[PDB]
């Protein structure tokens, strides 16, 4: 049965340790659980920084979201936080679980928060009007009232329905970050890694991307050492050749992708966590005009930062939204992930938020 | 064709992973290896020797001449833990040397360890040559390095030191692959190859002895090493004086076999032994070929609290069980010179002073328990007569 990873957004004290506990007892603490065509993990931060630093460099990546709101509350301002966060590291879905029903028996009261949730989803750019809404109460549900519990299985169903189980990586269009590339005596030029996403056979055009101009040329072999010849998928640790290809061709950092489906940008949006020293990172902040190195897959490329209008600096343990020009271009797409360096420092994690 | 563990040892940044990166690079460059990515060896995934987590890479590659198994790991802690009690004993070891730096404490404590532990030989690999032209600094670096080897007895001027560069090997500059090449014949030549453990001499733990009409008296166990048939003299070692015999027949599954081989779990019949002469801990063994001994020293990893061991230090004097292979034997530890308390996750060297013999040789691992639970491993690194 399918897997998809999920986990509870919204502010503190909407309940949503409790819906996380409602939920398993119906049917960064990670829990599983499953419904009747679909296991779940589940995350649920204890508030803050541990909500950014999983969303920006998490352990699963959510391909959908609970929005947790308190009907006796309405949306507060890290109701508001998170789904502009979602919208930044690219959540794909959202369904809202309007808790506290049970302190809120005015029809006319839950309508009006339901209003507001809606648009303030639609604010950012989720579909407000079509994102499903469930009322109900996580605590008299853990509590074991039937009434209640009938709404954790709503929940769940809308779930099921409405977040669709991601993509595979086998069924995307053909990436190979390119490791390495080096001769075999007696044979020729070699192009190494582990194929990220896709399927690739012997006579499939592939083109190398990033790094200098896009070309395009024919996969002559894949090999994986003493197993296997003709082709690769998803996982696979490959040595890939290439008609008409040269170690002057090809390069550490290039990407072997589907011809059309990558393009490359120096120039994009990001959001971006600070490290602090006790993660690694160092006790200054980012500033205008900081040109760390930045790290996508298999290569580092030195990047200028720009800081939003009137931040002057970004002090370790926050995150922002940044734009970056790399002096080079990299294969990249909305929702990849980096990490930024300087010497040999871990300074940030990021995610492409926007293509330039 | 022969297979070898071997690994790389060494203190933290001195090149360990950017080696084993790029022996895996040069020899896939001649159709012999699968080219390893260092940040795929370098994130070493988990391993779990009960409760034990140990973060380990293994890489494989050929030489014209060998197989071998390659374990590099991230931390000291991880090399600590794979030596005295990780999944494949080394049979040899690369000891990667900074030339930029020069010996430091783990690379004492990393030659130390395989003295203890009982890896049979260590080549060098003189690292970050690229960063230090300066021939007196070199020839100063290979001299200690030399001396540290012979002050844990290792053969200090017989081991080669092979003067490179990791880094500049796995960029693929070719004077500094050629130093790739020179390490691996280095390898090849003083890493002697293992025996098999069927070309060993027979032992058995036994795990139980029993009755059975008709037969005769059986010890069952699981065959450790070499072979045992019908008509062999064995010896009953440990726990009691010695006592030969013939073997009578080899059982498993109610059957009798024509032989019982290396990784058998058998029952062995025993010729004029009745069942209170022969007891679980006793090894059955090719005559001659192990001695029962109460005294020895040992290297010891204490497990933390979070790994299932203590919460408190012990002190000397400790008199926890020893395990060795199926039985419990009460022992105390007498703790060297200088070592007066040790904590959870501590590795130290002890003596060890049995209250009963059990056979034992040099490399013999172990737990120590008590109340139940395993509180440390150890390797026997010495018997004391
Ligand atoms: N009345 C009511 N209280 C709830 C409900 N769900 C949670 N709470 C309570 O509100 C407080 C905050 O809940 P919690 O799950 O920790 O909030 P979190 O900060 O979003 O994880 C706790 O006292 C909960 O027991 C509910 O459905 N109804
Ligand atoms: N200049 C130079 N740097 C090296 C060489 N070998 C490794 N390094 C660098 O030293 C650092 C540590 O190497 P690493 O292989 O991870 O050391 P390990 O902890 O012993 O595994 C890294 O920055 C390497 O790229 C070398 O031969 N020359
Ligand atoms: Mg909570
Ligand atoms: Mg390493």
């Amino acid at each position: 049965k399918p897997h998809v990873n999920i986990g509870t957004i919204g502010h503190v004290d909407h309940g949503k340790t409790t819906l996380t506990a409602a939920i398993t007892k119906t049917l960064t603490a990670h829990v599983e659980y499953e419904t009747e065509n679909r296991h779940y993990a589940h995350v649920d931060c204890p508030g803050h920084a541990d909500y950014v630093k999983n969303m920006i460099t998490g352990a699963a990546q959510m391909d959908g979201a609970i929005l947790v709101v308190s009907a006796a509350d309405g949306p507060m301002p890290q109701t508001r936080e998170h789904i502009l966060l979602a919208r930044q590291v690219g959540v794909p879905y959202i369904v809202v679980f309007l808790n506290k029903c049970d302190m809120v028996d005015d029809e006319e009261l839950l309508e009006l928060v339901e209003m507001e949730v809606r648009e303030l989803l639609s604010e950012y750019e989720f579909p407000g009007d079509d994102i499903p809404i469930i009322r109900g109460s996580a605590l008299k549900a853990l509590e074991g009232e039937n009434e209640w519990v009938d709404k954790i299985w709503e929940l769940m169903d809308a779930v099921d329905s409405y977040i669709p189980t991601p993509e595979r990586d086998v069924d995307k269009p053909f990436l190979m970050p390119v490791e390495d590339v080096f001769t075999i005596t007696g044979r020729g030029t070699v192009a190494t890694g582990r194929v990220e996403r896709g399927t690739v056979k012997v006579g499939d055009e592939v083109e190398i991307v990033g790094l200098r101009d896009t070309r395009k040329t024919v996969v002559t072999g894949v090999e994986m050492f003493r197993k296997l010849l003709d082709e690769g998928m998803a996982g696979d640790n490959v040595g890939v050749l290439l008609r008409g290809i040269q170690r002057e061709d090809v390069e550490r950092g290039q990407v072997l992708a589907k011809p059309g489906s990558i393009k490359p940008h120096t120039k994009f949006e990001a959001e971006v966590y600070v490290l602090t020293k006790e993660e690694g990172g160092r006790h200054t902040p980012f500033f205008n005009g900081y040109r760390p190195q930045f790290y996508f897959r298999t290569t580092d490329v030195t990047g200028v930062i720009t800081l939003p209008e009137g931040v002057e600096m970004v002090m370790p343990g926050d995150n922002v939204t940044m734009t970056v020009e790399l002096i080079h271009p990299i294969a990249m797409e909305e929702g990849l992930r980096f990490a930024i360096r300087e010497g040999g420092r871990t300074v940030g994690a990021g995610v492409v938020s926007k293509i330039i």
